[PDB]
């Protein structure tokens, strides 16, 4: 494996913490040349023990990408990579709360989130997409479950660098991803957020779904979600992938209700 000056750290600057999920939490020393004695907890990515040759392309190929799509504060960024004294290690930022979908879930009546948090949390994921699409990056599994929570809640894109219900019609039939069907992805992202992480598509089965979407069957509004939101969904499922709304304009749609959106309802 060849060396890159711009993302190497050495090995004995990286102290190895506990499992996230393989990934673990670590402890950054001089990560910032500028501020050299300073600490930031970091996420640190590496091959599992029983691990193959695909494996470990991947793991470059993922780190590769992420060199190239530069950094948003909405998306999960590279911060460096130890590559030579040993097993590759593959550093990213640290989200603390985990992800969305467990996030949401945990704060059913954790502590209750406004409808505003809701709807800037929607906000924040919208932003990173716009990025993302941007630099032309198709995530192709859009999902709360894939966006991280910070310790300051922030939403970060999660494995933009790579279920069936979150999968455009198109995509499921003809294995065709697009920027819009990962608008259509964030959508389902959406019913997830007012739900506080429910189950999309409950009782139906997997493989009666796509009869059931071609059919226009599309999810019911969320019991507690205004009618605004609701049709944001649904355009975001318009069969026609081309009148699906763009993330742009998501984002602007949304930094309006945000900004119509009180912090006390
Ligand atoms: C190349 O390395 C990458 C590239 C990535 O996207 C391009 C991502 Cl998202 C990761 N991340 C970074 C990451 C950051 N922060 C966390 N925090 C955290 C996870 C679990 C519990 C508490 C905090 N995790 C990250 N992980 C995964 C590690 C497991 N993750 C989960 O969402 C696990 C859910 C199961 N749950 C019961 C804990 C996210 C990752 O896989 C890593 Cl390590």
């Amino acid at each position: 494996l060849p060396e890159d000056p711009r993302w190497e750290l050495p090995r004995d600057r990286l102290v190895l913490g506990k499992p996230l999920g393989q990934v673990v939490l670590a402890e950054a020393i001089g990560l910032d040349k500028d501020k050299p004695n300073r600490v930031t907890k970091v996420a640190v990515k590496m091959l599992k023990s029983d691990a193959t040759e695909k494996d470990l392309s991947d793991l470059i190929s993922e780190m590769e990408m992420m060199k190239m799509i530069g950094k948003h504060k909405n998306i999960i960024n590279l911060l460096g990579a130890c590559t030579q004294d040993g097993p590759l290690y593959v550093i990213v930022e640290y989200a603390s709360k985990g992800n969305l979908r467990e996030y949401l879930q945990a704060r059913r009546p954790e502590e209750q989130l406004s409808s505003k948090d809701l709807v800037s949390c929607a906000y924040q994921v919208a932003r990173g997409m716009e990025y993302l699409a941007s630099k032309k990056c198709i995530h192709r599994d859009l999902a709360a479950r894939n966006v991280l929570v910070t310790e300051d809640n922030v939403m970060k894109i999660a494995d933009f660098g790579l279920p069936v219900k979150w999968m455009a019609p198109e995509a499921l039939f003809d294995r065709i991803y697009t920027h819009q069907s990962d608008v259509w992805s964030f959508g389902v992202l959406l019913w997830e957020i007012f739900t506080l992480g429910g189950s999309p598509y409950p009782g139906v089965p997997v493989e009666e779904l796509f009869k059931l979407l071609k059919e226009g069957h599309r999810m019911d509004k969320p019991s507690n979600c205004t009618n605004e939101l609701y049709m944001m969904m649904r355009d975001c499922w318009h069969a026609v992938p081309s009148q699906r709304p763009t993330f742009k304009q998501l984002v602007e749609d949304l930094d309006r209700i945000v900004a119509l959106t009180s912090n006390q309802e």
